[PDB]
């Protein structure tokens, strides 16, 4: 997360951290007790399902914490759409090897239902242990970083992507996915942060909007992070998952 702050413990308590032979490379989002919804592309064919990891209830990746648990997945489920280096379907529900208990710290955030929408413009907040400028790392102890950003319409994330940007930028699909954030540049969600939650506030719930899937550099001008709208999937993942009901938000 490039332009954002460090979050208190417990503020975003279903953030997790993702990692794979050890290293973080990924965020997700914990929405059941068993469950987390992350990026596809953190989990490509090749890698082993048993050399991941994933860390709840950490607020500093890089300090030990009585309040973090660790657990190891017993199944991970891309979307099918979903093809490397293609932006289509960049979601993946991952089933953890053992139920979590649920604290301050780790709790788990609402699914969308397939009808819901979020208005343009509405501050929703991203967060990650991800890069904080262009090949940057987050330094230990490696604070989670949070960050306001406005819904942009899928218009005009169509114009910022698709028509004002070169054929080899991915291409924005304004059914599944949602673009977040500022022209300005300087704050968005960068490298490390896929898989995280674009969590916004209706009615003083916190509803998993979006996850991190892909933009240009960190922080780069004229193109918000994109993310992969969670209630286009709202479908897919009851159906996988019969334990996680998306909840309907409200107009």
């Amino acid at each position: 997360i490039t332009g954002g702050s460090s979050a208190v413990a417990g503020q975003w308590p279903w953030q997790v951290s993702i990692t794979y032979e050890g290293v973080h490379v990924c965020g997700g989002s914990l929405v059941s007790e068993q469950w987390v919804l992350s990026a596809a592309h953190c989990f490509p064919s090749e890698h082993h399902k048993e050399a991941y990891e994933v860390k709840l209830g950490a607020h500093q990746l890089d300090s030990y914490s009585e309040d973090a648990k660790v657990s190891t997945l017993k199944d991970i489920i891309p979307h099918p759409s979903y093809l490397q280096e293609g932006s289509q379907g960049d979601i993946a529900l991952l089933q953890l090897s053992r139920p979590i208990t649920f604290s301050r710290y780790i709790r788990p955030i609402s699914l969308p239902a397939a009808q819901a929408s979020f208005p343009n413009g509405l501050h929703c907040t991203v967060t990650g242990w991800g890069h904080v400028a262009p090949s940057v790392s987050l330094l230990t102890p490696k604070p989670l970083q949070q960050l306001e950003v406005p819904l942009i319409s899928r218009e005009t994330c169509n114009s910022l992507y698709n028509i004002d940007a070169k054929p080899e930028e991915p291409h924005f699909v304004q059914e599944d996915m949602v673009c977040a954030g500022y022209v300005e540049g300087g704050k968005d969600a960068c490298q490390g942060d896929s898989g995280g939650p674009l969590s916004c506030p209706v009615e003083g719930l916190w509803y998993l909007t979006g996850i991190v899937s892909w933009g240009d550099a960190c922080g780069a001008r004229n193109r918000p992070g994109v993310y992969t709208l969670a209630s286009s999937y709202a479908s897919w993942i009851q159906s996988k998952v019969t334990e996680l009901q998306p909840r309907v938000v409200p107009q």
